[PDB]
């Protein structure tokens, strides 16, 4: 059955990919080649062109992503050649450096060898390559609560965090044939961070907030034509609300709205004062201001929704069905101020695509 | 078939309603009575108790409503006795007066005779009993664009609006056996309105904004045990975001955000300044302030979501399945600041319930 699933996914992907690349005449011979290879080896190997376009298609098909206008300019780094943990580590360091690009962020994906018989070759434990640790013990909470379980797993392996609110987690991944993952501290010279200040309110720096420049999701599987690339970290740039309305605001994250209210000089006593809403707006203005001031790419939710509108228009004009998840596409600040809120989207799953996979710890 | 649909809906409703009312022993005899009545007359008549509880159940089952905690205190006015257009008009005037209650709004529904063979006895044309007219001609737009088609229909019937931005539409409804609806101007003494001022920003009154106190939805069908009450206007009080984030803010409604930005002293030039978000927050603070200052009931979205949380808890504790439409329950301002955003809801349709029906004009 698994070989049949593979062959069916291969046929659909190769046909679609080659149509898009103006290579339709080559589909027949390529499919034959693939079928022989599946018969003989149990799998097949993508050409560099297939792999690159497949990763782009997968972004284009990501229903929850507002940033899809730029799908065709994804920078795809092919690292199916890695075999050692030093090679993996250096590939991840390189991804950080090249994606960061001195602040002018380049959307990038690095693709490692795919699962073989559902057997991973490289298993990355980080949720993002750059992320802050979290600690909770005896009612004492430090750092990012979303990272508590991974932080605990790292400290099981001999890592020790300084227990600031912004400890950088090490890279942690496991190689096929190894029982335990290895970990490596991130060189700080590779990691851009942005202190959060407000354009008008000088006291805002008293909160001593900061965030990292580049979100690099490293725990999703890229599936392309039936091949499962479980290790394929990718990044774009942030939309400001991710940081200002969620990472720094959620009660189960950094939970900063009361502190924000205080530094902006408003009471946090009455729901009818909409102090949470006002604090959210100022924190979000500060996040955008701060990234811009430092020359680190970021997009605000209005501009992002406008770009997404163009993505919708582009899909229609290309004759492609548009899919989307309305519940994730609306921003968490002023959603009804965007066109997204006012239309609906078909949430059908189309492949290639990026998928959740089980965490190797917890 | 229609008689069978009726009987099946009747059986389900009577069983459920009588269980809830501790009247389970009476179900058998009541069902027999109903079956004879359907056989003989083609329909059946609700007892006052059934009608009242049915309207409450319908509110409780309204997936899109955040205000459902208070479902059991709905004030149900039984007007199945009306036969004349003067009686309908006076019933609607009465609903306005008693629901308004000098500003201390009472959630109320007035129930008119139900459809017979799908034949309406009373057909209400208004979307809400109190609503502003809208005009569009030669690029000139006045009032509420959402009311343009109903406004045009009224002016076909001899009504003429003053063409302020806040003309009150007349009540307009049609009686069975009449070819044209009749209309009646609303007595202004029945209609409470609230001028919008801001707690801190004196210039806000320069915008000369106002809204009406009581939203009374008059174009939905109440369906209870297979009986279709197409005319059954109901009201609660507003959640402030309905007015501040939508009615006054939407580009296709009063479109006031640029004017708000100007009076609050901020530039409306750059998306990254989040001026729309800031204007939304201040307009919404003003709406809540203004209703409170005037002693007209209103709820803010934080308090409303907290009440809705209790509704969820109440349903579980009563052993009732909860249904909801996440896309409507989240407020359009700071949705991720409410618990609603962070959970999911089963959007299954359960009856009794309120349903859209086709507009008799357009
Ligand atoms: C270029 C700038 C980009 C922006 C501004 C952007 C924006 C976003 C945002 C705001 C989310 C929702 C995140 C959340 O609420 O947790 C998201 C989800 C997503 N984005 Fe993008 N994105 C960009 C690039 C990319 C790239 C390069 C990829 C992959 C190649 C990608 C794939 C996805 C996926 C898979 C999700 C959904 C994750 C999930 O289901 O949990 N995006 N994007
Ligand atoms: C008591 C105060 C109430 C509050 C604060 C409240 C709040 C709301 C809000 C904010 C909406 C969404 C409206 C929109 O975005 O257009 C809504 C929808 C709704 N409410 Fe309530 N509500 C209340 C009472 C009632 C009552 C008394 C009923 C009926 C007996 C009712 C039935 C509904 C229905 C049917 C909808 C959905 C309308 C549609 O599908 O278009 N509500 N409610
Ligand atoms: N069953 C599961 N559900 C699950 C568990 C924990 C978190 C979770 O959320 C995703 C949502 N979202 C978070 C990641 O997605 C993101 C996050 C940020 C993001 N932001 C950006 N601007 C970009 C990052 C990379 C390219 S653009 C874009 C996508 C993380 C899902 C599991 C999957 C794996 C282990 S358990
Ligand atoms: N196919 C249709 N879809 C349609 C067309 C126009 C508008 C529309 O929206 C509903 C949404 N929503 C608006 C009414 O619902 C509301 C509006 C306000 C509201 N606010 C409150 N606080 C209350 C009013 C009454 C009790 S609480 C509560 C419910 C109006 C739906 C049609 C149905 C009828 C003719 S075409
Ligand atoms: C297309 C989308 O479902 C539509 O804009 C909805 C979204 N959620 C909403 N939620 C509420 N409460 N009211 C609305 O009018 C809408 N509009
Ligand atoms: C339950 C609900 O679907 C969940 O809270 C979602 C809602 N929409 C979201 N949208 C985005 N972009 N990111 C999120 O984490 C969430 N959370
Ligand atoms: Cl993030
Ligand atoms: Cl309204």
């Amino acid at each position: 059955e698994e070989k049949e699933i593979l062959w069916n996914e291969a046929k659909a992907f190769i046909a679609a990919c080659y149509q898009e690349l103006g290579k339709a005449a080559e589909v027949k011979d390529r499919l034959a080649d693939i079928k022989s290879e599946i018969d003989l080896t149990g799998s097949y190997v993508h050409t560099k062109e297939e792999l690159e376009h497949g990763a782009k298609m997968a972004w284009r098909n990501s229903n929850r992503c507002i940033g899809r206008l730029f799908w065709n300019s994804l920078n795809v780094i092919d690292r199916r050649d890695v075999r050692t943990k030093e090679e993996v580590r250096d590939a991840l360091f390189h991804h950080i450096e090249t994606a960061t690009n001195n602040g002018k962020i380049r959307p990038t994906i690095t693709i490692f060898p795919p699962e073989e018989k559902g057997e991973k070759q490289v298993e990355i434990w980080n949720h993002q390559l750059i992320r802050y640790a979290g600690y909770e013990s005896d009612g004492e909470r430090i750092g990012d609560p979303a990272s508590c379980s991974l932080t605990a797993a790292c400290e099981e392996l001999g890592w020790r965090g300084e227990r600031t609110d912004f400890d950088l987690l090490p890279l942690i991944f496991r190689m096929k044939g190894d029982e335990q993952p290895v970990w490596y501290e991130l060189p700080r010279s590779l990691v851009i961070e942005v202190p959060i200040t407000h354009p008008d309110i000088e006291a805002f720096s008293d909160l001593e907030l900061k965030w990292y420049g580049v979100p690099i999701i490293s725990d999703m599987k890229l599936e392309v034509g039936g091949i499962h690339y479980n290790a394929a970290p990718f990044n774009g740039w942030y939309m400001g609300t991710e940081i200002g309305a969620r990472n720094l605001a959620d009660e189960k994250r950094y939970d900063k709205l009361k502190k924000v209210a205080s530094v902006i000089g408003i009471a946090a006593d009455y729901n009818t004062d909409l102090w949470k809403d006002q604090a959210l707006v100022e924190l979000n203005k500060a996040v955008l201001h701060s990234y811009k001031k430092q020359g680190v790419s970021i997009v605000d939710h209005h501009t992002a929704a406008s770009q997404f509108k163009r993505f919708e228009e582009q899909a229609e004009e290309a004759g492609r069905k548009l899919t989307g998840d309305w519940t994730w596409l609306i921003p968490p600040i002023s959603p009804a101020a965007t066109h997204i809120f006012h239309r609906s989207y078909d949430n059908s799953i189309v492949k290639p695509n990026y998928f959740y996979q089980d965490k190797p710890y917890e």
